[PDB]
């Protein structure tokens, strides 16, 4: 179901992370995207 986003997957903002706690991480692309703790 389209519920809050589970850690390890990619986050708008930090309130839409099921933990609430949404982080920055690097991609292979060589840019920086939001994700889930």
């Amino acid at each position: 179901s389209p519920t809050c986003i589970p850690s390890g997957q990619p986050c708008p903002y930090n309130e839409n992370c099921c933990s609430q706690s949404c982080t920055f991480k690097e991609n292979e692309n060589g840019n920086t995207v939001k994700r889930c703790d």
